[PDB]
């Protein structure tokens, strides 16, 4: 038994402005309104002018995969429409759109509790991923949507970004969305800058391999960064598993002095 998109009836729908535009096609904020129900704001994304069947089954496959997950930190789908031309996924809004952009727009503005809280919670979402057996493969700052009240929540359903299994051997699998997340850990704490930064994919895989690891961004707790040098153990089976890690996580918040040395 799988889960199912709930169709919308297009009438319920009010697109207000374009917001994004890719080769999928565009990204609309609208508001969404059903009988007998408050109105709420959604995210509306349709499918490029003139697309086939092919296409389309293959954009609508991407709401089946979301509509089988249902977490506070992965996007809700609100729903399709399949019944009228043209082909929309609407989903939950998220006011302050994907976290590295939101990061680089608010340099140094959060407490480290407020980045371990959204780091806690992208790690609660990837638990949930990960008990169900979904691998990511493309887990990044780029890819977690933020709300208005900062919750984080994977979207999305990249050298520097990836295990070096995964580039070497095509070996995906969540100890390698483990390896991500370490760099998305990195990403947060240091407000989104770019990992390795100028150093080129080739660079990065070389020193990678020779047991280079990211140092710890600027004032970040050096019990963070000791999180992420267990993510990115160069044998996945040695890097800690989801749930040990959104279990570090709550005991870092927990005893916030663990938090202290820098």
């Amino acid at each position: 038994v799988r889960e199912f998109a709930k169709e919308i009836d297009a009438s319920c729908i009010k697109i207000e402005k374009v917001i994004g535009v890719g080769e999928f096609g565009e990204v609309c904020s609208g508001r969404l309104k059903v009988p007998g129900k408050r109105e709420i704001c959604v995210a509306i994304k349709t499918l490029k002018a003139g697309y086939t069947d092919k296409q389309r089954r293959d954009f609508l496959s991407e709401a089946s995969i979301m509509g089988q997950f249902d977490h506070p930190n992965i996007i809700h789908l609100e729903g399709v429409v399949t019944k009228c031309k043209p082909v929309m996924i609407i989903t939950e809004y998220m006011e302050n759109g994907s976290l590295d952009a939101f990061l680089r727009k608010n340099d140094g503005r959060f407490t480290v509790i407020q980045l371990v809280g959204m780091l806690r919670g992208i790690g609660s979402g990837m638990k949930y991923l990960s008990d169900m057996s979904y691998v990511h493969r493309d887990l990044a700052a780029r890819n977690i949507l933020v709300n208005s009240n900062l919750v984080c929540k994977v979207s999305d359903f990249p050298i520097r970004w990836t295990a070096p299994e995964a580039i070497a051997y095509r070996k995906f699998t969540s100890a390698s969305d483990v390896w991500s997340y370490g760099i998305v850990m990195w990403e947060v704490m240091s407000y989104g800058e770019r990992p390795y930064w100028d150093m080129s994919n080739q660079d990065v895989i070389k020193a990678i391999e020779e047991g280079y690891r990211l140092p710890p961004p600027m004032d970040c707790p050096i019990a963070l960064h000791q999180l992420m040098l267990d993510c990115w153990q160069k044998e996945r089976s040695d890097r800690p598993k989801f749930g040990q890690i959104v279990n570090m996580l709550d005991k870092l918040i927990r005893n916030p002095n663990s938090l202290k040395r820098t």
